[PDB]
């Protein structure tokens, strides 16, 4: 009742997302909801849209983080190059913090991720960190070192930095950036 046929839409992409995809979803939407979704998750979606916070243009972005182009062209209809046009003006249905994390595990290499283990071995000093972990779990591991903040990442950029990533750096000075203006002083 009330479901609507947006509701297929939804399970459609619920079950074209891979179980290694899925957690992406839930990471970017860990900001939105604290993970108040059962078990499943295809129920999160679900409840982004009583929200009404849950956009078409949004899922668009969210199929491109895990590189889905096929699933676009498929459920949106909305080829490569509408990501960047769609991507042109920034827009962010949540937050970019999560974005960026996400954004930026995608474009590091599983081999860049053992590589920037070691970094961080020198700074955690031998923390729970594992090459079994991937870079989206690095990304919330960090947080309870407490050792990168939502203002204030400095230890990011440099990890990157060293593995000769300039263009990962160069997104985190966007958000950094976007970070404040007249939200507050």
């Amino acid at each position: 009742m009330g479901r609507s046929d947006s509701a297929e839409v939804i399970h459609q992409v619920e079950e074209a997302l891979d179980t290694d995809e899925k957690e992406m979803l839930l990471f970017l939407c860990r900001d939105v909801a604290i993970d108040v979704v059962p078990p499943n998750v295809r129920d999160l979606l679900d409840i982004l849209r009583e929200r009404g916070k849950l956009s078409v243009g949004d899922l668009a972005e969210l199929l491109y983080r895990v590189r889905r182009f096929d699933l676009l062209k498929r459920i949106l209809k909305m080829d490569r190059k509408a990501v960047e046009t769609h991507l042109l003006r920034n827009p962010h249905l949540v937050s970019d913090y999560r974005v960026l994390m996400a954004e930026i595990g995608e474009d590091l290499d599983k081999s860049d991720v053992s590589s920037l283990i070691g970094l961080m071995k020198d700074y955690m000093g031998r923390g729970k960190i594992s090459k079994e972990k991937s870079f989206l779990d690095l990304v919330v591991e960090l947080e309870k070192l407490n050792l990168v903040a939502p203002d204030q990442l400095d230890l990011l950029e440099k990890c990157l930095k060293n593995i000769h990533r300039i263009d990962l750096k160069t997104k985190i000075q966007k958000y950094k950036q976007l970070e404040h203006h007249h939200h507050h002083h």
